């Protein structure tokens, strides 16, 4: 029923690609209404803070749709956060990660994930919770 | 309009996870009449094989999603060949590489890719359908 | 007399192994009035929480026991506020690392550090206590 | 006409060289003054203050003098966020890092700065605004 | 009951650090001793005479703490035999390996091994009893 | 007082960027004379031309500021002539080599420089100046 | 009681070593019905084919002995297709591969594999088989 | 007096550069004759009618112009069986490889050809054909 | 006539898999006998005890069955005296070591073996003797 | 019209293969007469020397055919100075580089030439100036 | 006065180069007694006997000429024990190691040592000898 | 009967260790004139000056003693102009290099000479010497 959407940084800067971050939690908002489902969408540039998400929807069972920017290729702590959910983890690149440096072609998070979306835009999020709602 | 699904090696063995390749073909041409697409789905073990049916979506100007198996990390061909496409590109793989081997986790293809999708199953298929016929 | 025992994250969950954090402090602080110490148990997701508190203890040359978690192999910055310290630094994992991932094998803090104690439990925190008493 | 100053972690602990990170920003300040220059400096051990201050001068399309500390050799988050701005980016080291450990051989921001000063103390701040000056 | 202490090539050679090998045999009895606990201590600079020990302590499900010195970043066969123990395993440096030449930073045992102490000097044998002791 | 300025291959060929080898000379002068310091500025595409100055530099105990060009990541004996100078060696590029290829992103220089501006043109050049001026 | 064969390219060269590909089968036909083995010897230069070939011994629960020629150390694919394989599969080497180049020296099927033979002629296939009969 | 050229995928797709593989043949079936020389030009996208093509020559000792596209950076089986060539083999590339992917640079080809040419487009295969016409 | 079966480290634990060191003399002993051979089977986990028996064989011109164990991956020593045989070295593993760790996939002594078999349990062996019967 | 060859050391001692220098010189004089072309060949140890001829064709916009030798692989100077070049450069060396050490399989001038030619003999020359006189 | 020469394994085999170990000796002893030292020579197969050796001359003060055969590469062992001599240790190579396998150019006792003497034979002991005489 | 002795850079700054360049050649010279030999000795920070006196002593059959400085580890060129001597070349380091930085131990020249002495100050050149006259 419940999905959490979790964007690292600096995805509150989509837009400054003219979808807005706002303009993301309000599409995704209406996919999940569509799906049947509720999606809470959060953004943090502080890794503590996703952790602190990430945490949370380990207590409480809920799958989680994780966009962690460059903390993706950076950090073990995420990582080891996201070890702990027992509800389904989709990772989710808006831009081909694999089309840009090298350095970003490994990530913490992958092996961990359930799967992996990238290079879809913002769509991404919108397929993560269609798989999500057909599971 | 219509989209090419190209299945390598060995994907014919689907099932022998229940779902076999028909089973598989029959659930993306349905998906993609639900969309108003057509879905050209088609297997082989053959490399090139592959390579004619990427250079006639080439030709074409037609979409690909392309699973091509242990081919991906080893077919620089293959790469060539999805270079010369114009219209999108989606990389699939069933199962999560990345939480398998390390040499799983380089693919020759995700960097010339529109985008990649791992780890959602036989529903990354149908997902990535979705994407462009949202395109 | 004296010892600050850092923890980083994502130590607050512990138990959720039974022993918990709240456990643990007081596990740590019963052994410590033993030895005749005291014993500042602190812990944080955030890293500069933690860097905050390293640099206390090197303002103070309090002696300081570390489990940085994660942060242990990916951040320099942690290394080098660590690196300020006089009294000495005993670098703690609960579990043994090297029979993990390769990447686990690896860590900025150990090479400023006194000593390191790996994979004995939480009874690692203690028996560095002891060290530090007995030193 | 302003330029901010970045400082990451854990630069507030200059002195603790003789010069503190208060003697810094007062140097700064007055030569920024006789080169007609405003500076805002600005210092923090938090990854996501830093990302902050970063995006508000990639908004202001103001040039950025910027150390890291730790961080240049570990996040590609704060990488991404200077790859935003537009105005330039100089980054500084106060010890030469290539006299150091390998690890420190390597900078995220670099390749994304207009340049980088690297051993010449606390002058290389000095130099960098003069840098803006003339520019 | 029953402790095995194995110490390799060439700490027969402590002293010639104040404490010798003797001294390091008489203060593992003295605080095995104090734990109810039996110490078995042995030196060897031959490899096949520390196989022999270890697969003795196999046979007799007899834990082991083991200062390989500078075997343990060479030898698999030693590892081998290690990987047989039932009962702990504590591997046990006295200096801080990481601190030194990056080739001491790897270990053949560290990762079948139960947990690793290093860099606290001899006392790093005693905390190994303790932790025995208590479990 | 007196400073050195030595240019490698082939930075005779500035202008052939408007600005010249020449006129690159004349700039430093000029600032040189500002600060109360003489320049002499050397050009050769010969390493044992510039090996030569160096050892000159070196028994006069006069600094240098030294553009190597592409000898820079190749040449030990121009690495091991400037580890003989006493007063400071700057290292100079104009061009920031970390944005180019991953070879220019090591230099044989660096470590026994005393420090090293790159990426901000030849303006780089007038600050090292400055920097001798004030030490 | 039957065995498959499975010869990659470019096997059928055997000769053009005096052995030819056909006195390769008979011998091995002969030692098999010594055996009391049936082998059927199927060589290929078509990875496509030899996939094959390796599904249907999948298929029928049928042992193996692959030699892959140059695809053992190339295709992702045919260690796929011989992962299925629930009989034994012995890996053959006509050559000891560790004494030319260092590339020879990985195969992707070696860890799927039952076991390898390399460098013992023609007459690895018959003590293959000779395993298979005892097994 | 014969030449073989042989074109690998997706030579096929010259065109699709102004000039088509048929005009290809025709521009090398032009100079052979005035060369005196009879080239047999023939293209596939299957590496394993590649091998056949050339243990053909091999069999005829025939000398053979090989660009065998992406295969040349992957496949070792192609590898061996020009291995087994007694008469001249030249590799052609038409790009410049060495100005493109590092994956590229490397090639299984090399060291068993008589040489290679690269980056000089069609042109190679003439200048090809004139080496083999002046030996 | 006469074969040498040299076992290393810590092959004399066999059993303690049901098969003992003796159990396996007593296999070997067997199938020699059958062959027409004398099997002489030693084992020891002191390398100097493998040099020198490795030695004797070199002198008398006997072919060796060797299975080093961990030295196998280790030790040059080894190495360089089995590189002396004139006679056939046939170096054997009882597990499949490619389907373990990745240190266990390379070997020192394959290079200069006559051939290699592993994964074949103690069988492999028996096949060793049975090549070098009809050899 | 006018083409500039180019080789380093140690292409002085061609002969002392029956070809001189000098008897070089005179086969690509006569073919560049033939091809009505006019070849300015050119030899020195050195890289100064070279680095001087390259820079008078990059102001002249002559083609260069260049054989650097062994600082092929070592020189980024003179890659920088080729680099320069606007007209076209043909690489060229006499071996099979491919087929010796792999340190030689190296270049820093093939990615900024416009072609290579290896292993042809000094005929690589004379095929070289073909190239440019059909350009 | 004395001067201790080591030989590890296998350089009893010396002969079995027309020179045995005990030529070597009395070459050896030869020259000593010419220098106006006394040579003790000394040779074993066990890296257990060598540290032993080596222990004595840490203890004694005296200089050793170390050749120790392939554990020169494998042991770090021998290297902590040559660490401790405070007299001159010579390494010795009769063989040029450089001009053999990758392997053996590394050494972990060079960086040990006082210096190293390769490739000239068995002249190499004599001019050891005589460095240790003129100093 | 005639030796060249070759210094690279910067060996004429010997002195500026007591003893210069010249006391060198002095020392050269008696020791020469006592085997019965004669030193020809000569320095220069040029690479080709090297190259020119190297192909002299390969035109004469002249062994060498070669000290290259820094070229040792960077230049390819001197390796192919050693490469060519016939005569014994013996490389020769002042400083034990295997005690300094990593990338000194690596030498190109190593693999092409007879043999190599380092570490041993001064004393190489006459015990090179020594050898030479024993050969």
């Amino acid at each position: 029923l419940i999905v959490n959407v979790i964007n690292g940084p600096s995805l509150g800067r989509l837009g400054r690609g003219g979808t807005t971050h706002d303009e993301l939690v309000a599409l995704i908002e209406r996919e999940a209404a569509e799906l049947g489902l509720k999606a809470v969408v959060r953004q943090s540039d502080s890794e503590a803070q996703l952790l602190d998400w990430i945490h949370q929807a380990a207590d409480a069972a809920e799958p989680v749709i994780l966009n962690a920017g460059g903390l993706t290729h950076t950090s073990v702590a995420l990582r080891d956060a996201c070890a702990e959910l027992s509800a389904p983890l989709i990772e989710v690149h808006i831009s081909n990660v694999h089309a840009r440096e090298e350095f970003r072609r490994h990530s913490y998070l992958s092996p961990i994930a359930t799967g992996v979306i990238v290079g879809l835009g913002i769509q991404g999020y919108l397929l993560a919770l269609r798989y999500l709602a057909e599971h």
